[PDB]
């Protein structure tokens, strides 16, 4: 790695993981197109293993991105429209509040108010159906965003049904695999256990729990190197071989809605560069991010804008991640740790190094 990258990561990341006691820690900082990696502490502590390069950590809600993109790819297969009705892909779901709410009323979390997670007492896809029927909106469709795993959930697994694939084949068909991303997994296999971090919450080994429509909004698990490649893939589509793919990358970082200065991406969630540091560091936490807050349409969405500030946070019981990258700049950072810290610092720390490198 070029000195100014180590110089930063290393003056930024060093006091962020004594501040934060994260145990530990991997960072990819993409420059001119190129990866270059860091690691610190244990994955797990009590067996003294060293993250490594191939550690998986659970990426929470940065898995939204995957879901956002897979979507995108299926709009461009001709498969699913944003305008389509919730109800043409669940025609069980009867209940009158659906009537005007659509595939980008869910993928943009402003249907009109469904939660931030799915209930824990709901399981089986027949606990789902009464969970959506019996949910009552406390607003009109596109009026108010309300960030929700029930809302962009159930958007990732409606939009693969025309498919035939279950939402996880899908996604390793037409996402994972032609981006190579080879260690990155809804399901972690048995044989890479070994590789899978402890979260730590409270001091305690954690990993997160099984929950309906996991994969779709928190499920994914994913080491530096695949997460590098997926900044890679998003910071420069034009180089992806498949069509629909790349064109799927384009639309997930299109502007659908504005509220305050950002825009709602498939996913991603984006700001016009340069942006203002404390904007980003402050509506990072969870006292702003998790808000209802009040959008304006775009209409059309705005084609991505090359000189964005695009990111993602995500967070487990026992892990915090955060994704950024700026197109125009060839530059992105990815920050996984193995323990939930605040969203400020995340990005506070990675506005700090990338604006440094600009
Ligand atoms: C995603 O990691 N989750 C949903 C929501 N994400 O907001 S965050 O990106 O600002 O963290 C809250 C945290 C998490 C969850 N517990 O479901």
């Amino acid at each position: 790695a070029p000195q100014q990258i180590n110089d930063i990561v290393h003056r930024t990341i060093t006091p962020l993981i004594e501040q934060q006691k994260i145990p530990g820690m991997a960072v990819a900082v993409i420059y001119q197109g190129k990866p270059y990696y860091f690691t610190w502490g244990y994955a797990d502590i009590a067996k003294k293993q060293p993250v490594t390069q191939q550690t998986l950590f659970e990426l929470g809600s940065v898995s939204k991105t995957f879901t956002g993109v897979l979507g995108g790819d299926a709009i461009a297969r001709g498969e699913i429209k944003l305008s389509d009705p919730t109800t043409k892909y669940w025609p069980e779901l009867t209940a009158k509040q659906w009537n005007g709410i659509t595939l980008l009323h869910l993928a943009t979390y402003t249907a009109g108010g469904l939660p931030l997670q799915v209930p824990d007492e709901v399981k089986s896809s027949s606990d789902l159906l009464r969970f959506y029927q019996n949910w009552q909106p406390a607003w009109a469709p596109g009026t108010q965003r309300l960030y929700a795993n029930s809302s962009i959930g159930l958007f990732g697994a409606l939009a693969v049904k025309p498919s035939g694939l279950s939402f996880e084949q899908a996604m390793k068909t037409r996402v994972f695999q032609p981006l190579k991303l080879n260690h990155t997994w809804i399901n972690v296999p048995s044989a890479e256990e070994k590789n899978y971090a402890w979260g730590y919450r409270e001091g305690k080994a954690v990993h997160v729990s099984p929950g309906a429509l996991d994969a779709e909004a928190y499920g994914v698990k994913s080491t530096i190197e695949d997460m590098a490649r997926w900044v890679q893939s998003n910071l420069k589509p034009l180089d992806i071989n498949e069509k629909t793919l790349q064109q799927g990358i384009q639309l997930a970082q299109s502007r659908y809605w504005q509220t305050g200065d950002m825009y709602q991406g498939l996913g991603w969630e984006m700001l016009d560069w340069p942006v203002n540091p404390d904007i980003i560091i402050n509506g990072s936490d969870n006292k702003i991010a998790l808000a209802a807050r009040p959008v304006k349409p775009i209409t059309p969405p705005t084609p991505a804008v090359r000189a964005s500030w695009v990111h993602k946070t995500g967070a487990t019981g026992g892990f915090g991640s955060y994704v950024a990258f700026i197109p125009e700049k060839e530059l992105g950072i990815v920050m996984l740790a193995n323990k939930n810290y605040p969203n400020p610092a995340r990005v506070a720390a990675a506005w700090q190094i990338l604006n440094a490198l600009q």
